């Protein structure tokens, strides 16, 4: 695509902002708000359409977990509702495989989901698949070689360094090598042949460390850390570079945006969001 879209988030309350960043010229764009404010959501893209999944509206009028799926069309600058998931999923992970959207984990009140479900846009229908082996909220999710990985999170009692992989043709979950660090609410994405896990919360401190899982060697390896410790961040990939947006560093809701270049193994600050916020959903698609 061309732009990095950030949707929703949290600062004092849940937010409805949809803002698009252009790495080519540095410009931010404010776009049509979400119909319902929501933090802890996840974003993804299918067929050029942006999708916001799950989350939670923390508002003075109350707190409502979201089972909602909403579709933004850059061509029209409009949000359309889609079929809702089987359950509310706050602090959700999502991954796209073969044009289908996998919703992973999340919480519904004090319920910490291990359930997983799949959305087929061509039929506007969700269907439950095999549940993970672990309850995970604040779970990182990524797709590599058409395999779905759930990384870290919180299972209702402990933050996790564990990770697992879902094989669709077998409808099966299997544990993989655990991370060297406990991370909940981390940013997880894919670059080349590696699953990157960045930041998060280990139970005591917000993390700036970053590690990556090589699916061939089945090993986790730390890389250069981010400039800012940060949890509940948005993460995406643009032109073979990782972008991490916002988060919470234990003192401030960050408007910082960092960019990781894997050839030099260096992070650099590339811009600031229009305001500090955590728990955004992030994806990449064409300009509107
Ligand atoms: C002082 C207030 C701190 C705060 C931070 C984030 C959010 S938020 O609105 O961005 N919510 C959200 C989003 C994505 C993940 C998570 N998440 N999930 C599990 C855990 C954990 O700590 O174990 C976390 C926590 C570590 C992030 C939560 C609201 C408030």
């Amino acid at each position: 695509g061309r732009l990095i879209y950030t949707a929703g988030g949290y600062f004092r309350q849940s937010l409805s902002y949809l803002e698009a960043y252009n790495p080519s010229n540095g410009s931010w764009l404010r776009l049509a708000d979400l119909q319902v404010p929501r933090s802890g959501l996840a974003g993804c893209v299918v067929g050029g359409l942006l999708y916001a999944v799950g989350g939670r509206n923390n508002s003075p009028d109350g707190n409502t977990d979201s089972s909602a799926l909403d579709c933004y069309n850059p061509m029209t600058n409009q949000w359309s509702p889609c079929a809702s998931m089987s359950v509310p999923r706050n602090r959700i992970g999502v991954g796209v495989i073969d044009g289908h959207i996998y919703a992973v984990g999340g919480s519904h009140g004090c319920i910490h989901h291990s359930s997983v479900e799949r959305y087929e846009p061509e039929r506007d229908e969700w269907h439950l698949v095999a549940p993970m082996l672990t309850r995970r909220i604040g779970v990182g999710v990524a797709v590599l070689n058409r395999l779905l990985y759930a990384v870290g999170g919180f299972d209702g009692t402990n933050r996790l360094n564990s990770a697992e992989c879902y094989y669709p043709e077998r409808n099966e979950w299997r544990m993989i090598t655990p991370m060297n660090t406990i991370r909940s609410g981390a940013g997880v994405c894919v670059l080349h042949n590696c699953i990157y896990a960045a930041g998060g919360y280990d139970g005591q401190d917000q993390l700036n460390s970053v590690e990556r899982y090589d699916v061939e060697t089945e090993t986790w390896t730390f890389v250069a850390p981010m400039r800012h410790h940060r949890s509940a961040l948005g993460i995406t990939v643009h032109q073979g570079k990782i972008y991490v947006l916002g988060g919470y560093d234990g003192h401030t809701f960050l408007d910082s945006v960092e960019c990781y270049d894997p050839d030099s193994d260096t992070w650099s600050e590339v811009t600031r969001m229009t305001s500090g916020r955590s728990g955004v959903g992030v994806a990449v698609t064409m300009e509107p």
